[PDB]
């Protein structure tokens, strides 16, 4: 039993909602948050810009000092950060961004990520400004994470289209 409410079953393990993950982290606490983030972990905008402006930008700061350390994620690959005031810890996950021509295969290699964790909450990876198709995201999710994951989706619209169309 966790203190996710309001979730609809898509599956043995896959909960979606719509909902913003700001507040949903903000409710939650999860032990791990996941954010769309980008390779060089700068979260202007789309998921990332939220949750980054929710910690203050402490998350940006954080993320600053990791890439001085350690280079660029590679897209599909993932780092484990602070969560701030959201979780414990934020899983920042890198989908391909269609909008940079990135392969769209490398979508399952970033749901991939989820799996080193039992419970989390996440956006659909390479949705919104990342410019893949919602569906297949949430497809690709269904397919691959095993582990209990719990999707929060912004737009009401697009949450019960998601819902109505999910096979
Ligand atoms: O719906 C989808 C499909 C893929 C990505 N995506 N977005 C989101 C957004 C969100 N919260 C949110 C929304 C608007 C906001 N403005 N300022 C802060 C803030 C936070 N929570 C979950 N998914």
């Amino acid at each position: 039993v966790n203190s996710f409410s309001g979730y609809l079953k898509l599956t043995d393990n896959v909960y979606i909602k719509n909902a913003d993950i700001v507040e949903e982290a903000k409710k939650v606490k999860p032990t791990v948050v996941v954010n769309a983030a980008n390779v060089y972990l700068k979260h202007g905008g789309g998921v990332a810009g939220a949750l980054n402006k929710a910690t203050n930008n402490a998350m940006q700061v954080e993320s600053d000092d990791y890439i001085a350390t350690n280079g660029p994620l590679k897209v599909g690959g993932s780092c484990v950060l602070s969560g701030h005031n959201l979780a414990k810890h934020c899983l920042h996950v890198v989908g391909p961004n269609v909008n940079k021509g990135e392969d769209i295969q490398l979508l399952k290699s970033a749901y991939e990520n989820f799996n080193q964790h039992e419970v989390l909450l996440a956006p659909l990876l390479s949705a919104g400004i990342f410019g893949a198709d919602p569906i297949h995201s949430l497809r690709v999710c269904v397919d691959t994470v095993r582990t209990n994951v719990y999707l929060a989706v912004f737009d009401k619209n697009l949450y019960d289209k998601l819902v109505s169309s999910f096979l």
